[PDB]
């Protein structure tokens, strides 16, 4: 798994002369919408904090003001926190979201169907092995829990590969597979 979004404020990283955020046994929070405060989030952080668990952000935006608080708290070493943008825009956003809480068992946090954010709790939040995410690019290495989960969402992308006939389309969701392979 994966792709081509990178952290989004490089004081996130980990090795600071490869400029890289490397971490293992890491929670993972799925947004399928903007964070505009750590506040929207505060239970999650908790949990994480509770936990000693370095956590892996993605949403459609973090936006300054929440980016300003987790940058601080990693400063502090309150928190192991990095975040990233959501892959990809639109209908495509939604379903690399589902993908990826899929390979790591977490729960895309949506506007409106189902939990919503401020209301979110720590059930939502997926785990990966590892995480790697540089200027550009983000890795999850899967920990093994849901390959039951990952093989029915690889046989349903194949379903929807043939349920259309426009190629390009059919190439995008092979692609899914893979990354979930």
């Amino acid at each position: 798994s994966q792709f081509e979004r990178g952290y989004t404020s490089p004081y996130f990283v980990t090795d600071p002369e490869r400029m890289i955020c490397e971490y293992e046994n890491c929670k993972i929070l799925l947004v399928d919408k903007k964070i505009s405060t750590a506040r929207d989030i505060i239970t999650i952080l908790e949990s994480a904090i509770r936990g000693n668990y370095p956590l892996l952000i993605m949403a459609e935006e973090v936006e300054q003001e929440a980016l300003a608080t987790l940058v601080v708290n990693k400063l502090r070493g309150t928190l192991k926190v990095v975040a990233i943008k959501a892959p990809g825009f639109g209908e495509r956003r939604s379903s690399y979201l589902e993908d990826i809480a899929i390979l790591t068992g977490g729960t895309v946090v949506r506007d409106e169907m189902g939990v919503s954010l401020e209301q979110a709790t720590d059930a939502v939040l997926g785990t990966a092995a590892k995480i790697t995410i540089t200027k550009e690019r983000t890795t999850v290495v899967g920990d093994g829990s849901t390959a039951a989960d990952v093989a029915a969402r690889v046989k349903q992308i194949r379903n929807l590969q043939m349920q259309t006939d426009q190629d390009y389309e059919r190439e995008k969701l092979q692609e899914r597979i893979a990354r979930l392979s």
